[PDB]
RNA sequence: GUUAAGUCUGGUUUCCCUCCAGGGUAUCUAAGCUUUGAAAAAAA
């Protein structure tokens, strides 16, 4: 609320907030902050009544409505703004998907159903998930791409930075019946946005965020990659660079796998190292374990691929569903690469 | 007093190894291949 105003109003309201446990209660703090109001009505006078008698009360009980029964009271303008953002994101999403070799089967902005080639999914998702919030380095069709904003050549338009957005990818043979492919493309995402929970950073303590999962699936595998690892998604301009970072690691590893630096056996060897890295509840110990697992099957004995440490303790909870999802992030990265390399033979 | 005659014996005992060191270090698998080819919808 307060970070949404500009001017002296930022100090006007930032006192009427949390005004029940202030040692001041509702409608009692009414003329307890009155100063900033009355000390301003005698600043530029043109309206007949400088006497308030109602203006502090309605505003304070307005905020009391929005917070006691805590929501943001929806107005038509709210709806129109988010819908316009949905459409702008829709068209930039089209721009992204045909920036790849994709074929848009449907794109509602808020949603999407495309058909890309297997080798262009990751950069797509990473772009898409960031683009959905507004992030990346290219003038996409003819509009700019800021941090939380889209600029149509001079005009900054809002976007959906806070709005989490899940994904699903099914590596399908061309001869598979499209019925099953579409149906489990839908079901995977629908039931995985519910079942999947993952250790999320929040104020230092660790909760279990639910959505924002990019699910992958081969003929028998499955994989989950969180996309935000933080709640809320963004509150600072820097936080944007954290969006869809795990898949970015998957990119910077897939590059070095086939560039002739790290073997593919990195993905066979891992099952040897997985139990210790899972059971390791300490940063530097896991650092050394993963570093050894990289070194032991490196093609050049100088590769320095630093997996970040936040990827080390994040677990994945999967309750009451018969799928087999690994409950640790590095296993999911390995399985993601396994799935993608499976659809290349 | 005189003479005359020499005879016996010809290496014994003890100690015969004691103590420490009884393996140390490096390498502990590496690189490949991780499925392929036939069968996907059959007659009553």
């Amino acid at each position: 609320l307060v970070n949404a105003g500009s001017g002296s109003i930022v100090d006007y309201v930032k006192t009427v907030l949390k005004c029940i446990r202030e040692n001041l209660n509702k409608c009692s703090c009414a003329e307890k902050i009155y100063s900033n109001e009355v000390a301003k009505v005698m600043f530029r006078v043109n309206v007949e009544k400088a006497n308030v008698e109602e203006e502090v009360k309605n505003s304070l009980e307005y905020f009391e409505t929005i917070l006691n029964e805590g929501r943001i009271i929806v107005t038509p303008a709210w709806h129109v703004s988010i819908s316009s953002a949905l459409n702008r994101g829709l068209l930039v999403e089209l721009e992204l998907v045909n920036k790849h070799k994709g074929f848009v089967i449907y794109a509602g902005g808020d949603d999407l159903l495309a058909m890309l080639p297997v080798d262009e999914v990751l950069d797509f998702i990473k772009e898409s998930r960031r683009a959905f919030a507004g992030f990346g380095t290219e003038k996409l069709g003819n509009m700019c791409l800021e941090n939380g904003f889209v600029r149509i050549n001079n005009a900054y338009y809002p976007s959906l930075p806070i709005v989490g957005r899940s994904y699903s990818v099914i590596i399908a043979h061309y001869a598979d019946p499209l019925f099953f492919v579409i149906n489990d493309s839908y079901n995977l995402l629908e039931e995985g946005k519910e079942i999947i929970r993952y250790r999320v950073m929040y104020n230092g303590e660790y909760k279990d965020a639910k959505k924002d999962v990019a699910i992958f699936r081969y003929q028998g595998l499955t994989s989950v990659i969180p996309l935000s690892l933080k709640r809320p998604i963004v509150s600072s301009v820097s936080d944007f660079n954290e969006i869809a970072s795990i898949i970015d690691v998957i990119l910077e590893l897939k590059k070095r796998i086939d560039e002739g630096r790290i073997s593919v056996s990195l993905l066979y060897d891992y099952e040897k190292y997985k139990h210790l890295i899972v059971a390791s509840d300490e940063k530097y110990l896991t650092e050394f374990l993963v570093k050894d697992w990289i070194k032991r099957n490196s093609l050049r004995k100088h590769v320095e691929f630093t997996i970040d440490e936040k990827l080390y303790g994040v677990r994945l909870t999967i309750e009451n569903y018969p799928i087999k999802i690994p409950n640790d992030l590095i296993s999911n990265i390995v399985y993601t690469l396994r799935i993608i390399y499976g659809g290349e033979k």
